[PDB]
């Protein structure tokens, strides 16, 4: 069975930071840390009132003359469990069950006879951020499946969920071909958001509190407009229609082509600049170049278009089209678009009724993963 790299995608992996603030918000949130702690995901820490301390230290602060993030002044993040996989099976290591992400695919490897950290190692990374800013990461990661590849006498499978795949194609469209043909096995997508998702323009104007239901959306959306991933996953026009109206308002309408007027609108430029730094990153007709199984979830409500009724302080009112609940099924066309251009082989699988989370922990997605490491 051959070595077995996992990517997590938005919100996939644990992240820890260490403070000492000048200053801070409220007079009872820390202004320093005797060590590095978890910053996510802690539930403790989102409650309301608290909420405003964790926001002053997760949110990136976006230098407009650099084109750059910083972290807060006194503030240090880092990513733990690089190589390693408990970053990756639990959000939240002190809570259990409400946690669990990678846990149940990893248990099955192990199942299988793989070994935690050994032949089965997890590739985490700062998600708040774009690939541009995540280099380090990049060079341990090649660095990484070379030792693999020496260790365990034979390439290594990349399986990667939700953003993580745009991460790796972005990776692998900068490696040499001679170089993925000897260390890379095969690329396993999961749920890949090839050409962005429509929920990102809701979460943008008016926040998004699916999973954190106790805290208000207007608060939350500080914290995620500061993340440059979320503005890098707004749609693209190779995939979507570049015509196709994505939101309206009383008095506008919006498209793709309108992101300008939209971040001007609603009181958020930097997020402009942000999608300017990214949106050239991944190079949108380029394939990955190796052995590639696309696995994607359908019959799921998924988010599609929405109306303001007030914009963009009142949450709106949504139109659902088909996916697993968070990417669009339209994202999948790049798969079927790469099929066409094949010298290495491309896979395509649906997933039917399967939820975009919930696909890591089935039967059926193990069972397909079974066939490529054992087959
Ligand atoms: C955003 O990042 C930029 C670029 O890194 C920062 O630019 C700052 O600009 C000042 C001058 O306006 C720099 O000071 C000057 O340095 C040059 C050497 O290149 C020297 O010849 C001058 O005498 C003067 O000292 C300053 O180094 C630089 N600030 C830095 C690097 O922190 C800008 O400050 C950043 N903005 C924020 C809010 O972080
Ligand atoms: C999509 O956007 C890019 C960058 O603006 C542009 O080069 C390309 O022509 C666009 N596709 C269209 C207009 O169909
Ligand atoms: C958006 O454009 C469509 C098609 O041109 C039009 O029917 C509609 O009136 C516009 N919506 C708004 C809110 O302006
Ligand atoms: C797994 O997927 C199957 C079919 O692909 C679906 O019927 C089922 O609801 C899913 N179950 C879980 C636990 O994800």
């Amino acid at each position: 069975h051959p070595p077995v790299v996992l990517v997590p995608g938005d919100l996939g992996n644990q992240l820890e930071a260490k403070l000492d603030k000048p200053t801070v918000v409220h007079y009872l949130c820390s202004k320093k840390t005797e060590s590095y702690f978890t910053i996510w995901l802690n539930l403790e820490l989102l409650l309301p009132v608290i909420i405003d301390c964790w926001i002053d230290n997760i949110r990136l602060v976006y230098n407009k003359t650099s084109r750059a993030t910083q972290f807060p002044d006194g503030v240090d993040v880092r990513v733990p469990g690089f190589g390693k996989t408990f970053s990756l099976e639990f959000l939240d290591p002190s809570k259990s069950s409400v946690g669990s992400y990678f846990h149940t695919m990893v248990e099955s490897l192990v199942g299988w006879g793989y070994t935690r950290g050994e032949d089965v190692r997890g590739a985490p990374y700062d998600w708040r951020r774009a690939p541009n800013e995540n280099g380090p990461y990049f060079l341990a990661l090649r660095e990484m499946i070379e030792e693999m590849y020496q260790l365990y006498g034979g390439p290594v499978v990349l399986v990667a969920h939700s953003m993580g795949n745009m991460y790796t194609l972005y990776f692998l469209q900068r490696q040499p071909q001679a170089w993925k043909d000897k260390y890379i096995r095969a690329f396993v997508s999961l749920g890949a958001p090839w050409g962005g998702v429509a929920k990102t323009l809701r979460v943008l104007a008016s926040g998004d509190n699916n999973r954190i239901p106790v805290i208000g959306p207007l608060k939350i959306r500080e914290q995620q407009r500061s993340a440059v991933s979320t503005s890098w996953l707004l749609p693209y026009n190779y995939t979507w229609s570049p015509e196709k109206v994505f939101v309206q308002t009383p008095t506008i309408n919006y498209t793709l082509r309108d992101y300008r007027k939209f971040f001007q609108d609603i009181g958020f430029e930097d997020g402009w600049l942000m999608r300017q730094d990214t949106e050239g990153l991944v190079e949108a007709t380029m394939p990955p170049g190796v052995q590639l199984h696309c696995l994607y979830g359908t019959g799921v409500p998924t988010p599609d278009s929405f109306y303001y009724e007030s914009f963009p302080d009142r949450d709106p009112k949504i139109c659902f089209g088909d996916g697993d609940g968070t990417v669009n099924l339209k994202s999948a066309l790049q798969c079927q678009a790469w099929q066409s251009r094949q010298e290495h082989q491309v896979l395509l699988q649906e997933l039917p009724g399967s939820e975009h989370i919930e696909m890591l922990a089935n039967a059926t997605t193990l069972a397909y993963l079974k066939r490529v490491l054992l087959g």
